[PDB]
């Protein structure tokens, strides 16, 4: 029986085939960093990793949903190992921070071709995407200007885990 | 500052590390069969592979929190590209039966290893598990069997899509 | 059409099947039982041991859905006739007794054997079934200690009865 | 101590001691039917016989009711093992509408003996059973007259089930 | 007037009973540690122990209750006056881990036995309990790892207290 | 770290510390005088006495609190085991009687050096406890007059077992 052709253009079909993918991946690197919090005292950063880990996942599969209902092919690639050494709490929200500005720019060059090729359906489509990577990027930046603010001396670790629990518990 | 060593003995967590890995393969495999579905007019296979894809990353979360919970370092290997050709909705449902086979026989195996090393504490744990995973073969197996009864002759594959299309809105 | 394979192995699926056997048999005993208890003026003794009859055939029942569900033909052979001599209300118990000891212990030898074969599910499936049997047994014990106690004189059959009478209302 | 004799007639009592007994093969002979559907992946008729199984042994346990506040002991036979090799869905309604008009003629003969030996305390309370089996056999008859009218043609089986899996839902 | 034998074996029968005193035993040992801290201005693991003492005696007495019901005897052997002495917060909980670990271990002992032995009613009985041992054990890890995190420098000591304050209540 | 010094006098720390042990004893006397009934079919007494014997260790329990509360250390002591070996329910009730007369005494003699202390803080704490314990001593006056009404002979056991089985569920 024959089906409809892919209602996306191959551009487009590739930038969001490789943002499934980044998204599989950075939800893989944030439960590897929230173990190392865990497996180092740190459950509240083990919390709000976690959680975060979970999130980034379902955005892969509201992703995904959006790729099926336009009868474009998923394509799933080999998801890399992510790292698992790390330094401590400040070098896990510093390398963090990082890889949301990452995520941030992908998403913005999705969107950026989006309107070079008049693709308004997925640039409407995208558009909770942006808001929500937007309030994650903040998110990152506001918990990593905290874990500097307390610091690691005397006691110090153990406040910064428990600000960043207070977060965990209010976004649940 | 010194955190307390894993709670559980080497070869558990190798077998428990080893399922997590499993299950986010498994939800990969799933995503994919879902997506040929998704693309080939089967919407009632392809959402019920897509929520069957997104409830073994579930187990998979179910997983890792204990490991956390037992301060056992999480190991997140790389994840294979999974299968994107298939011939068609019968043979993508006995590959997934036969893939429930193996989960099953995985999960089997992890029980009785946890029996003869006396962790009472991850047999105790995994019986949700045990019995969240029969009533997933039973499921495979149940829509594998009406798949083979409706044949795909003339309209077959329609009514086969719109049996399994009620199971996944009817799991909800 | 081609229907799947039994789920279960061959040994399991006879334990199981001979099982629903004991547990028909049983019952069928069990209404002998309660007949002579109300032919006999106890109809404390009769309502408790009928209400019972009816509780062991619904166990046959939840183990024929399990046979169902995984595939596995149920085997019902012939169901011999109750033993319907009895002396009195003592014996009758001590023979209750006894038969439930008999029946804790095939039950025991089914879990013992999906433990050695490594059949999780079935060892799973049936803590249920563990369970209320051995509430089932301490009861009987417990019934079977309170007509001793009673005794025989006097009218002691009547307050035994009675006794059985108020256990029987209670649990329906 | 002396116990009050039989309140009923010996020949309705024996009528009756034969009317649980063959209520207990029957329900034998349709948890065997149904476990043929339940394995040749007809789950509909599967449930649908499995309920009416059950149902059959509900009227026996209210014959056993009746015969007990008759002071009537109950005499509880063999029961022989079922048939349980068929030759299809057809052939399995076809015995199961023959074996439902053999049960309304053997009801139909106590409540003609009733009738002649002036028991019409027996006459009355036979009418709840008399009502609900002729239901029964009507409902053998409308499914028999469906499986018949849909035919075994292409997915005239799958058909034939969902139809009967309709009711089996129903009727709970 | 004759009694029923104890219903479980001999060495299930010294397993359990040595585990209610060990159970017994436990609760005067943190009874002990909770006064050390409360007469050491550490009230917050002064209520925390306190109650965890009660809750070792609530399983003390679910274990004989199941002995009760078996008509197994229950044996109280003597009390040995716990220890009174100790160092300090950090060494309380590093010698409760370790108390934990070893009750974790003895009743994984008779779990194993359970198994060996062919007792499921009382493999099943110990199910709750083996459960329940494992969050005391994981919580006990929790609380030593956020002891050793903050430290006693400046006011670690404080703040290490006024956090299992904060999980004493929340348990209530 | 300095903390304040206990707050009652060294005579009434003394006589405290061995009250808590006292009802420690007593709560074990009670479990074992409970176990010896519930094995020999008395499970009445068996249940009275066990509730009994939890209540005991609340009254132990609520000391406890008091000495916390005052900075005093709890001195928990070596005790005997209980005596396990009875003659009859009779021996059992003159013994509990005996025993509650001799904890009344205790309770007293505290409450008269409390006076003569001028320790009015100790003299009205303690008046829960004089108050519950007078309520408890009657009871077993009642329980023990009722014993010696019945009677052993002719279902009299029974009779006082069930009389006291009301009594225990009437009190919760
Ligand atoms: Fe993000
Ligand atoms: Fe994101
Ligand atoms: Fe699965
Ligand atoms: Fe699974
Ligand atoms: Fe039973
Ligand atoms: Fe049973
Ligand atoms: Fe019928
Ligand atoms: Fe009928
Ligand atoms: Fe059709
Ligand atoms: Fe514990
Ligand atoms: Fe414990
Ligand atoms: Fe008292
Ligand atoms: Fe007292
Ligand atoms: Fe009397």
């Amino acid at each position: 029986h024959h089906s409809q052709d892919p209602m996306l253009s191959k551009d487009i079909i590739k930038l969001l085939n490789e943002q499934v993918n980044k998204e599989m991946n950075s939800s893989n690197l944030y439960m590897s960093m929230s173990s190392w919090c865990y497996t180092h005292s740190l459950d509240g950063a083990g919390l709000f990793l976690f959680d975060h880990a979970a999130e980034e996942y379902e955005h892969a599969k509201k992703l995904i949903i959006f790729l099926n209902e336009n009868n474009v092919p998923v394509q799933l690639t080999s998801i890399s190992a992510p790292e698992h050494k790390f330094e401590g709490l400040t070098q896990i929200f510093q390398k963090a921070y990082e890889h949301e500005q990452h995520i941030s720019e992908s998403i913005n060059n999705i969107v950026d071709h989006a309107i070079k090729s008049k693709d308004h359906a997925t640039f409407n489509f995208l558009q909770w995407y942006v808001a929500e990577q937007h309030e994650e990027e903040v998110l990152f930046k506001d918990i990593l200007d905290k874990i500097e603010l307390i610091g690691n001396e005397n006691h110090g670790l153990y406040l910064a885990d428990q600000y960043v629990k207070g977060i965990a518990k209010s976004r649940k």
